[PDB]
């Protein structure tokens, strides 16, 4: 009937989207994003970053991200809670701090406590850390990086555990969907994580690819397969294919063959729980500046209508 009922039918958790607070006045948007037969999950795309649950120290905020929670449990959809610790999205008062590994140790234990505490119970997985690399496989110089040293990751996911002990707790980055220097230091820091004593459930694969350079269905297995011998499920989180504009028939039939080869490479990997695309309509596709020239990224156009690639996924789910 979906992507959802498919991805179900083949032993994923879901299929599921990410959205944003102000789509949600949108009456026809929240009317195909609240439809389960396509997704049976939720993430949101800003509301629990920590811009905007901790925008002054201390100063905790989580109404916009509870109005997502609210309509994922009206649907009986589940959440994915994203995201603690990034070096992106960070208010001034961290990024710009005066800090020692104590005092940003405890800001950043009690911005995981206070937000994994407040959303206990609510939420299938937590993305804890989130784009901790470099390309090259380095440690991004982020603030904790630079204060705390690599432990400020396991100690992120402790203080999470001990806050909701159940929730699955994600390592989350892009650009570790094929091999090569990050890939292998993601896996890396999920040995270090695993080595330290503390809990990591799962890795997030972004999924953020281009129309005609998106790897192909058996890279991308073999790599999700990388991830699943070190102990972790997986899932792709943030699923998009942009293509360089204008869009084309040709484009839409390439991007409908690769978003057919991500979904079928998740249903090929024991171990990988679902697919979420980074919002559903290219209206509300995130692609910024950077990436001016590229557009169209998603499985439904800028009018809620279906594109090739939402055929394309329905194929890779295997219906
Ligand atoms: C910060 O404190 C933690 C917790 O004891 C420790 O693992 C880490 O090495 C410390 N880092 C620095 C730079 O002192």
């Amino acid at each position: 009937a979906g992507l959802n009922t498919a991805a179900k039918a083949k032993g994923l958790k879901y299929f599921g989207s990410a959205t944003d607070n102000p789509e949600l006045t949108d009456s026809a948007y929240v009317a195909q994003l609240s439809n389960t037969d396509d997704f049976g999950q939720i993430t949101p795309g800003n509301s629990m970053k920590w811009d905007a649950t901790e925008p002054s120290q201390n100063s905790f905020s989580f109404a916009n991200g509870d109005a997502v929670v609210n309509l994922a449990n009206k649907n009986g959809q589940l959440m994915r809670c994203h995201t603690l610790v990034w070096h992106s999205q960070l208010p001034n008062w961290v990024s710009s701090g005066s800090w020692t590994n104590a005092t940003l140790l405890a800001a950043m234990k009690n911005h995981i406590t206070n937000v994994v505490t407040h959303y206990k119970g609510k939420c299938y997985a937590w993305d804890v850390v989130n784009e901790a690399l470099n390309e090259d496989g380095t440690f991004r110089n982020s603030v904790f990086y630079q204060i705390i040293g690599p432990a400020y990751i396991p100690i992120a996911f402790a203080t999470a555990a001990a806050a909701d002990p159940d929730v699955k707790l994600y390592y989350n980055d892009y650009n570790i969907e094929y091999s090569g220097a990050k890939a292998t230091a993601a896996q890396n820091i999920v040995k270090m994580i695993k080595a330290y004593g503390a809990k990591i459930d799962g890795v997030g694969l972004q999924a953020h690819f281009i129309v005609g350079s998106t790897p192909s269905q058996s890279d991308l297995t073999t790599v999700l397969k990388g991830y699943t011998a070190l102990g972790v499920e997986v899932a792709y989180t943030e699923l998009d294919i942009k293509m360089q504009l204008p869009s084309t028939a040709a484009k839409l039939a390439q991007q409908s063959t690769d978003f057919q080869g991500v979904a079928a490479a998740c249903v090929s990997t024991t171990g990988c729980v679902g697919v979420t695309i980074w919002d559903w309509t290219d209206k509300y596709s995130w692609v910024p500046s950077v990436f001016q020239g590229y557009g169209a990224p998603l499985p439904w156009d800028e009018n809620y209508v279906k594109k090739p690639a939402y055929d394309g996924l329905m194929a890779g789910l295997g219906a």
